[PDB]
């Protein structure tokens, strides 16, 4: 299985926007940075909290293909300016005439005859049959049959695990989002069983990344910080007592040396740091 | 002199933008973008155009100390919306009651004495007095005299060039603004006398950066296409009769291998872009 990669934040950088609409963009912006580096986990984290909930809530939507959004997200007031957005444009995102191998769907809620699969709708024109009778409501990760009998009311194809696109295609299949308390929930509710093996934290206070040598690793987290820094959800969290955030980290980087402005919003660090660390990245996650 | 960087972008970026307030936010963007790495001169120029305009009044905006504005910029349209934007915070924006070396100010229109040398305000509680009788509303970089007499009616230093406090004190000091009727504009109406020795050209088309290797510079130039790309431009411009836009520059390069966005959007494409550069630059730049 190739290496993962997921990038945690804060919710309260949504609070700096200055309009509704642009706290939405700025949201928008986030969900670029992390599909255009194939990020596989956003960790979205409360820096001690309805910022964390929206911000999330965006993310989500943004990753979900547009034929299930409907079924997927009751009108909210976070998607109300859902319009003045960028699609991620990822490879899942497609159009209903659009040829490809696998697509995501949601399994229809219907009885369905007794020893026969699910029917899921993956925006084809018809629904899609499947091998299995899945609990309705539920997404799923569909791969086609290649022989599609012309006529049938239906096309036909098996559910797969969702890493399949990746591992096996090469795919960018999107991202998930998770919720953390604190900064040490971003460490200690890690996805994988196994722990997050290599962790590196953003900050001017940091070493040159020119200067970094990357150990082998499996499951990469890369942590920013808000306004405030990493400084802020260090303190405020109490299962940290520590003087500086380097040591919470196997790595700690300065990610563009002698910067001309004082300040590098988070938004803008997601993409200076990831185009930074991207080649060190790719050659230790062998 | 250390080298220069310059970046050229076309002004129909803006058109695509959804709202007036983020067609106004997206060229913020640009300018913090080419601040946060230092860059010299931006080149706005037509994909062949009121968006070039408008483009590069925001730049020069946000590039021109708070001071000096309401004196520079007439009320514009252009500038309608200049308070959604994010500041540059670059080396040369401090309050008044920031002691510094080196400060920007405009020439005051006033006679003065025979003799005498002219007066400017740097943004100071008191107009600095200088060495020379310069013609007024004429922009320039003052060096403030160490020895201050604590009574005087005002302050005294010496009108420097702007391209001391780089080469002198390390400080980034700004950048300039360029429009260009076209593609080759962008190469001929260069700045300095000498030619730009190095030029780089993006797409996704490129060979990857990782594999470049950088030739000794003095004059680097970088150049984004549009939405369209840099084939727009070159097949628009008259004095290009080329098959591909590879030919055009010394490199050209894909910045971001294996994205997992169909498009990269510039705003965006300009932070991975010099971000995978900065080393590279840095070493070459020598």
């Amino acid at each position: 299985r190739p290496y993962t990669l997921s990038v945690a934040l804060p919710g309260s950088i949504l609070d700096n926007a200055q309009s509704p609409e642009l706290r939405t963009y700025l949201a928008g912006q986030i969900a670029r940075a992390c599909a255009i580096f194939c990020v596989d986990e956003i960790v979205v984290f409360d820096e001690e909290g309805q910022a964390c909930v929206q911000l999330a809530r965006i993310l989500q939507y943004l990753e979900c293909p547009q034929y299930l959004r409907k079924a997927f997200f009751p009108k909210h007031q976070d998607l109300q300016f859902a319009g003045l957005l960028n699609p991620l444009d990822s490879p899942h995102h497609m159009r209903q005439d659009e040829e490809s191998e696998f697509r995501e769907g949601i399994v229809v809620d219907r009885p369905t005859r007794p020893g026969h699969g699910s029917f899921v709708n993956c925006g084809m024109k018809k629904e899609v049959k499947i091998d299995k009778n899945l609990e309705p409501g539920l997404r799923v990760t569909v791969r086609l049959n290649q022989q599609q009998h012309p006529d049938c009311k239906t096309y036909h194809g098996k559910v797969v695990s969702s890493q399949d696109p990746r591992t096996k295609a090469g795919l960018y299949w999107g991202y998930t989002v998770r919720l953390a308390s604190c900064l040490s929930a971003v460490f200690a509710e890690a996805p994988f069983q196994d722990g997050y093996d290599l962790t590196i934290g953003t900050s001017e206070r940091g070493s040159d990344v020119a200067s970094a040598q990357l150990p082998n690793f499996r499951h990469a987290l890369v942590v920013f910080g808000g306004l405030q820094g990493l400084e802020a959800g260090a303190d405020a969290d109490p299962n940290l007592e520590v003087a500086e955030p380097s040591v919470l980290f196997d790595l700690y980087v300065n990610t563009c040396p002698g910067q001309g402005s004082r300040t590098i919003r988070t938004e803008e660090n997601i993409l200076i740091s990831l185009a930074a660390l991207q080649p060190g990245l790719i050659q230790a996650g062998a």
